[PDB]
């Protein structure tokens, strides 16, 4: 029957199914008096507002109540009228050893929730879980797969690199760094300057133009992850596939670089679960 | 068919339909003999004259007698040929949690009054309940709700914040600090040299030159709402509304405040109610 | 040395001392010839006759000539041998924020007048003023204060509350509604009938069988009265005493009530002061 | 010279010193005519009445007026005659983040005050800020911090845990659960049953036999924080000192538990603060 | 000048200068509120938390952000007068072909930390480095090194072996197996007791008596180490000098054995630096 992706990502649920989209990670059970003006779901004894509060910064968001935000993107991507759906799940990729974790909430089992008042429950057919970033990988077709590829996920505090020979694995790793790490060090003094930003702010702040960080700060950051990430992976060899918000961040000087072969692919933010839908139709079909 | 829109205010009721205006939430049900040199209004066995008596300072308003404000205002919206009307209430902001109560009185019925003798009932087409301050949202246009806004009360007890992104509520706070604290201030010396002054009659002896509130005091004011108001929100971003009768009392030393974007729209105090009339119009039209 | 209490009451004023009662707080000050046939006093340039004349309804008493009725109740409360004594007088709670004005006619001051011809003079060794309707609390024994207790005075046009719990207060409100707006309500039928009674002359009437008030409608009195006070206090919990005169119209009902514990203690009217005089023990003793 | 030791808690603002105890941290500022049947603070503009009105609930306590409670709690401590004391305040652990915005209005400064009279100033030695519930560990002689041990307050919303090694820390946490929302679970079928309850008043209905919360209710809140702190912690391991006022509602339970080394020590609602005073000691001597 | 070593261990750096000792290769970089409450520096853009957090597995630890650790270690055998030092830095012996990657970050500079506050640079006089385990050759006088040797370093997860003629080296090999095996292979079993432990904790329990692992299971850990070295040497020739923790682990069964001649040195596990400092005496002095 029909089947749903979601990723959870770093900082934003993502789905895509009848319905497909993306939204924040962001969350919020704070105090409250006009319900009505925020998105929200009281579910499991827990009320909780999505897409504003905090976002949260510890690992293994398996263990910190995911769920409210889970059930809130599984409607999205559902239409009140879904009987039962097939689950694709992904995880951060070195966290995948939590699965058994999220089978214990998830494993075939049917769900309730409410969500500002719409409020059934639906089972699911089945379950698969996939590492995020790597899906991207079944989006391509042998258009460029004939040769060897670098999956590289360029997360919001993350790199996740997963390089691929025919049809399968050579090397996988993470390394902890983002453009969460490039606001905190621009803030480092830009706030310095009288100022109260934050990371979370900042980057409205150079759409609208209030803010003028440095072109060449962004080549600075490209500099320091490439050196972060020789030590694995010739980035000349191994065609890299660039994805996640990130890529969109630095696409323009991206396209600058001296390397080989390569690209920013489109909706290179949600190009991983591009290829997961089309690793689910290989699954099904 | 014909709808209006209602305001509950601090200190004044305040009304929008066939007829548009304002006057204070004063009230009295005390001693009489010349009824008709006073607005009153007599129903449901409770008698009261409009615009004059106490105050009152006790929170949620919707639990101490609003009844004889709330029809009087309506029948100043309404002319004395109107059939049935559309309701749009308005509440201050952290107590739309009391709607339950209002709709206890409220939720589509049909009310009978005297007030002076028009001395009709009318039924009410639908009710809705909105925040009051915010609805100053829906009288921008895109001219300024483009980028990022802060919707921004000076109620006289109060400041009510709310901070919204694109055609959505991103945070909102109350603030218990307005004006009234500051005439309650000036009082604390000013009664002090002899005089037997209020917090209520202040306004018009400021007015008609008999006192001189020093101009820095003014500035005082400014900067402690800006301090108490600090922690949640950066005034230079979310290009600021100043909404409120309290604004119209710091409108020329807001002006000069070196902030980047923000004004004090024209009928800045009924400024929210004109929001609340295109929000209305956004509903049926 | 030896102590009074006295309660200005919202009809009655009313005394305990080494002679204790009370009377109505009706006063006069109209045309006369028969002097001897009514209770008067004339002192400070002022002429009045007790118990007669018109009974007043503005708020703040302590402000329209209760001096005369204050005076004539210490005379009763008082031998025509005593020297001096100590004062523990009381207001209506929401009023002793004016315990400053009568401060200025009374904290420690010597008085004179005539009263009839006894006419003699008296000093008071000491001031203390409280709240009306709570002393009930010290009236009472441990036998109930071990649980939590609400003091609940029914008083003539109001219901004074304070909510206490171990030897301390708790919350504290007032209701403007009593006996009093009940006979209103009931006159605004019964004189229709062409008849010409009042307030006033109605329980009189009431208690010689000339009328026949519904047994219903002191239900539908109670009923009002608790959902006036549902907001603040579960009666079920705070366990209710009962106080005032109109407490003694209802009894034969309160009695038949659903709620757990409660009761209208014996002499209601005065429990007020019989716990007054139990403080004043707790004072000097 | 003299120092004293000052818990902001959670729900109680509590404090040792030459005077000792505890008490609500319970504020309001409402209206008002009776302050002397009050306790009251007014200072800095501001006027409290302390141990009633609302408890509040929004995080980071140190932005929304603490300051009233903390110097009642100061004037609590200290004696008429007092001249100047050290200071050892304590946060909840996640929030001592927020203790420069402390450093704002305490770092060293002399303060003033009214509290119904007694009305002196008072300098203060020096400043240390440190973890509420952690202290705890300072009380414990090597009885049993010869071997690893665990400081776990259960906090009426919160559980705070530090596990610490010789002399040392390990690691810590907080998890957002407490007796409050055991509380709010119990209402949420007991309100249902036509009663206007709170988990407020709930405590004093289950000690005064009103109300008969089930046994194994505490049962499952208890299952349910060992499920929720199990990722982090094994309670077989590190030996576990329950501390807090829930360690009171539940010590006659956790006795009962399976586990092989811990307990609820004496005062364990003060055993944190107990233990503050002994690290007071070790600082000074 | 005054000289230094320094040795990053496999679970464990450690240092011997004007100041000696050791400490867990622990560390973290996560969330923090109370940085007070642990070892912590800031440098080069990175915040780490020492002693605390994750011990990490991946080979080639300079790769990984070994830095704080190091300069953590510098700091602790440094004083705080301390001008310029010499360095004999250490790494396990199959990895000192990284050497040249560890010259990139330390070769003749000079560096920068915070680490608390003391917050200093300092130059370095001159780089040596040299291999793990091997140093203890030269703490050994001739009194065992007249006949031939065998540095055998039993560490956490390795057996490193060089086995020595008259002044020179014979031999050298890595086996990957350690007493971090054996903590894995007895919680493979030990956990599956409905337990939570891991191969950090469990060795503080063994020393608490909480757990009784079997005296045989470390022979069989001895009798599997024998039989994996036994391809490229006789134990029996070559006399054995056991270094590391692990040979702390098993010193009293290591005892027991049948072999000619062997030892385990006093302080075995820092008896290679004390080798590496007599080899720091030969090179300058
Ligand atoms: N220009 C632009 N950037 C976006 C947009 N949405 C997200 N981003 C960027 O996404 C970046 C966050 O890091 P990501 O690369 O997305 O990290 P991630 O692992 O993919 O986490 P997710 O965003 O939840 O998928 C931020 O720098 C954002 O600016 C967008 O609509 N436009
Ligand atoms: N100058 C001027 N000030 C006014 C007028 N009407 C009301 N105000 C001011 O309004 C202030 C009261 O505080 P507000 O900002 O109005 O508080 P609010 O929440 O808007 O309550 P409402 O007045 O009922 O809408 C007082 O300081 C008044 O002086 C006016 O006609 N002229
Ligand atoms: N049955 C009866 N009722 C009385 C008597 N004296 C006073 N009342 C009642 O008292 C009621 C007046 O309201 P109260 O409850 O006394 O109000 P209050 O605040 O106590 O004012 P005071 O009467 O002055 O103490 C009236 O309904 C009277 O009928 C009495 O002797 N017998
Ligand atoms: N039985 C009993 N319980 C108490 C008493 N005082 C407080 N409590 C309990 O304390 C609990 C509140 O949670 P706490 O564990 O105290 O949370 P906290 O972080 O310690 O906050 P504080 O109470 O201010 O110290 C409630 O369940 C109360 O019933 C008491 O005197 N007797
Ligand atoms: N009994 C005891 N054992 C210790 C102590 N410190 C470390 N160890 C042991 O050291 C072992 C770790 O393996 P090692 O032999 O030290 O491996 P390594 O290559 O030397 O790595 P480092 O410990 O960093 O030097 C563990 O089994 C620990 O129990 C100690 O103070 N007492």
């Amino acid at each position: 029957m029909k089947i749903t992706v979601v990723d959870l990502g770093n900082i934003n649920v993502k789905y895509v199914g009848e319905n497909k989209g993306r939204f924040s990670s962001k969350i919020t059970n704070d105090y409250q008096s006009y319900e009505e003006g925020f998105q929200r779901v009281e579910y499991n004894g827990i009320k909780t507002y999505i897409g504003v509060g905090e976002l949260s910064r510890e690992f293994n968001k398996a263990d910190r109540d995911y769920m409210a935000q889970l059930l809130y993107s599984l409607a999205k991507a559902n239409t009140a009228d879904t009987k039962e759906i097939n689950l694709t799940l992904l995880l951060p990729i070195i966290q995948m050893k939590n699965k058994t974790r999220l089978i214990e909430t998830l494993k075939g089992e049917n769900f309730k929730f409410k969500f500002n008042g719409i409020d059934r429950e639906i089972k699911i057919n089945d379950l698969m879980v996939l590492p995020e970033g790597y899906a991207s990988y079944y989006s391509l077709d042998i258009e460029n797969k004939k040769g060897d590829v670098c999956i590289l996920d360029l997360g919001s505090r993350t790199i996740n690199i997963c390089v691929l020979e025919n049809a399968k694995i050579v090397k996988t790793n993470t390394i902890k760094l983002g453009s969460f790490d490039f606001y905190s060090k621009i803030k480092s003094l830009e706030n310095a300057k009288g100022e109260d930003y934050i990371e979370e702010d900042i980057q409205r702040l150079i759409d609208n133009g209030l803010i003028k960080v440095d072109s060449k700060q962004y080549i600075e950051f490209l500099s320091d992850i490439l050196n972060a990430v020789k030590p694995y992976v010739n980035l000349k060899t191994y065609n890299t596939i660039f994805t996640g918000g990130t890529s969109l961040m630095l696409k323009e000087y991206i396209e600058k670089l001296p390397l080989n072969k390569f690209k920013v692919h489109p909706n290179a933010l949600t190009s991983n679960v591009d290829g997961a839908m089309e690793a689910s139709k290989k699954v099904w079909n």
